[PDB]
């Protein structure tokens, strides 16, 4: 699709069988999700946002459907104002910024 | 332009007579710049993101030139770790996400 920015660019994602809303965020290097159960082992990571740093759990090679497109990549789980889709997964979508 | 997302989408801006680099962030409601002087009255605000909340000064109707295009909007200033251009200005550039 083509998504304008007059409202938050929120899309429906499917992760671990669950439908969720997530924000397409070109300012985010990584994908950060609200607390949920994910399979496999996790590794520690610290990420920086406008408010400072947060400790997150890093899970690798997690499949997510974003608007019906299947992507598979790293997801970080921790305290966040909302589910955030970052550039790591937007590049798998072939997503670009256009003006 | 069409900007891919393999790297951070960073652009040159001119604001309050200062030239700076800033990150195009589709996930940010608002534009938030590192602490600086801007003309006019301001109001204090607390804005939330990853890492928590940041105290900012809100300036209204500030002209910013982004990649040569003049836009006008509210500009927040405070101790953000990076200059961020939010949706409030990206819309004025006609910027869309496409996949
Ligand atoms: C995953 C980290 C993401 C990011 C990284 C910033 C960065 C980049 C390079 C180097 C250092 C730091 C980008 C980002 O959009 C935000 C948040 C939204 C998730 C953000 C950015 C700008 C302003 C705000 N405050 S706000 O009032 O405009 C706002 C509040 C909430 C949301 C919501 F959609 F996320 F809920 C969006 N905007 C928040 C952030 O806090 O850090």
């Amino acid at each position: 699709p083509q998504i304008t920015l007059w409202q938050r660019p929120i899309v429906t994602i499917k992760v671990g069988g669950q439908l969720k809303e997530a924000l397409l965020d070109t300012g985010a290097d990584d994908t950060v999700l609200e607390d949920m159960e994910l399979p496999g082992r996790w590794k520690p990571r610290m990420i920086g946002g406008i408010g400072g740093f947060v400790k997150v759990r890093q899970y690798d090679q997690i499949p997510i459907e974003i608007c019906g497109h299947k992507v598979i990549g790293t997801v970080l789980v921790g305290p966040t104002p909302t589910n955030i889709i970052g550039r790591n997964l937007m590049t798998q979508l072939g997503c670009t910024l256009n003006f």
